[PDB]
């Protein structure tokens, strides 16, 4: 496809997800006045097309909470982390669509796809600019550290699907701290 027919493939199946409505193909196809075979072609299948989907609405989340983010360093990373995490937890189209499709999000999300690699740049890109502002010592490159990040804190942002009570958010952020090298002092 070319950048244009595929934006407005993504912009349609972003309206669905943001509506509440599950990602049907012959739907999508109808709407943007394809045939089924030339939607394959321009975004893959309904896994592939609903990874970016969500990918893009992961970096909208991230782009957010850096603007609205305090401090610098790890406080900064630590605020960062805490927003995006807090947000995906009080979304309402993606508790709907993982009411309806949780193995389909569990793999989106969990297993290396689009999720997690955008997740990792922009948290690699966090680091960088933190390193670069003289507020963050590491060891590891930032694109080591922001894949580590994302691959520690998911599964406790999304403990519920793995058969917990609840979005797991401080045991991610002392995961977090503890990767930093930083402590969190917690009381009550
Ligand atoms: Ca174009």
């Amino acid at each position: 496809p070319t950048d244009l027919e595929r934006r407005r493939a993504i912009d349609t199946a972003a309206s669905m997800y943001l509506a509440e409505e599950p990602l049907d193909m012959s739907l999508l196809a109808e709407r943007l006045g394809v045939g089924r075979a030339t939607l394959y072609r321009w975004v893959g299948n309904r896994d592939e097309l609903l990874g970016t989907v969500l990918a893009e609405a992961t970096e909208r989340t991230y782009r957010k909470a850096m603007s609205q983010a305090s401090g610098q360093g790890p406080e900064y990373i630590l605020d960062v982390f805490g927003r995006v995490m807090r947000s995906v937890e009080s979304s309402t189209e993606l508790r709907a669509l993982t009411k309806r499709e949780p193995m389909v999000f569990i793999k989106l999300a969990m297993m290396p796809g689009s999720i997690e690699s955008i997740s990792a740049s922009i948290t690699a890109e966090i680091l960088q600019s933190q390193v670069d502002a003289g507020q963050l010592t590491i060891t590891l490159s930032p694109q080591v550290l922001g894949e580590a990040l994302v691959r520690i804190c998911d599964v406790h942002l999304y403990a519920p699907l793995l058969g917990r009570e609840k979005a797991e958010i401080e045991t991610a952020l002392d995961l977090i701290a503890l990767l930093l090298g930083v402590t969190r002092n917690h009381h009550h």
